[PDB]
């Protein structure tokens, strides 16, 4: 019934550091703006600086939210990363100790 | 039987950096001083500086851990952060090569 | 039947930095290459230097792959760090938009 099955997910995508603004501006475009951003490097297949982007959801589908960043990360040259849907169980809030998908 | 029914568990915080000293403090009272940093950046609701804190568990509760950190990091304004709790099937420690929730 | 019971894992190594190298060579070898580093820092039992290592995979097993990590992280000595597995649920190649174990 509930988007990701009543559930929680993490999306975590593995884009080009060029691709990050577009990025930001499809997530918010989604309805899904809050996002972490770490700096790291990698190799597919000397590594290559590549930007993580983590989007924790409930109330849209991790699908949606993968799409939008994939879109906006594309360039069609090798390189372009990874989008990677993992569960997550829990989730609370620090300000209010509020728990649970409402807390995402 | 066992804190988190048997298994393992990966505890992921995003919080204020100012907090950090604080969480680590509160993680070695409870117990399970083990712990993961990493600079991020990210925004809610110009990405702002955050740290990442994660700490795999198996002999301590999870939800304990996230009340640790989350009592630790808590300020009461908007920013405070996010713990999420994610499943972990298998642990190994390198040093010894020693598998499972005894890894841990 | 299949490698990983026919699904998707991420591995997370958090190692000595100096041994990245020989782990990198080590991931060649097995077979899967492909990871993505982060700098991060932690304690066990001032925080000390460490890597972030993570290598999504479906198409080896999961545990070769940690094995080829610990033995060439592996020093003897405390700080040799832990190898997490947790389970993803789904992965999408950016350039292609393919999607399922196949784009990993
Ligand atoms: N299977 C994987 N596991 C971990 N990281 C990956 C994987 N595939 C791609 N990456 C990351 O995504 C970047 C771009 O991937 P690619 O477009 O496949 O060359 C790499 O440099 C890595 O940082
Ligand atoms: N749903 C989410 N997914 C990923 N990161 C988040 C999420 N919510 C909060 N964060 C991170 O936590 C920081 C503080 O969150 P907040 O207190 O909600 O503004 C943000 O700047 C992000 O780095
Ligand atoms: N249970 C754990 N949770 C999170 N990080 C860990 C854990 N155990 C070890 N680490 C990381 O691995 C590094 C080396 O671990 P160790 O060899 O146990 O001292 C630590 O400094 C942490 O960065």
């Amino acid at each position: 019934d509930l988007p990701n099955d009543g559930g929680i997910k993490l999306v975590m995508a593995i884009i080009r550091p060029d691709k990050l603004a577009d990025v930001k501006t499809a997530l918010a475009e989604v309805g899904a703006p809050s996002l972490t951003v770490t700096n790291v490097s990698g190799r597919g297949s000397d590594l290559h600086q590549k930007v993580k982007v983590e989007c924790v959801v409930a109330d849209t589908p991790a699908e949606d939210v993968a799409d939008a960043i994939a879109d906006a990360a594309h360039t069609g040259e090798k390189g372009d990363g990874k989008i990677f849907i993992l569960p997550v169980e829990n989730a609370i809030q620090v300000r209010t100790g509020k728990t649970g998908r409402d807390a995402v």
